[PDB]
C-alpha cells in the first residue's frame, strides 16, 4: 500500500 499515490507528481490507481 503506498503504491498508488506519493503526495504530489501523479493522483490515483
Ligand atoms: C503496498 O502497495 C505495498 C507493496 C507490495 C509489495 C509486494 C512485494 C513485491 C516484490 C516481491
Amino acid at each position: 500500500w503506498x503504491d498508488t499515490g506519493a503526495d504530489x507528481d501523479g493522483x490515483e490507481w
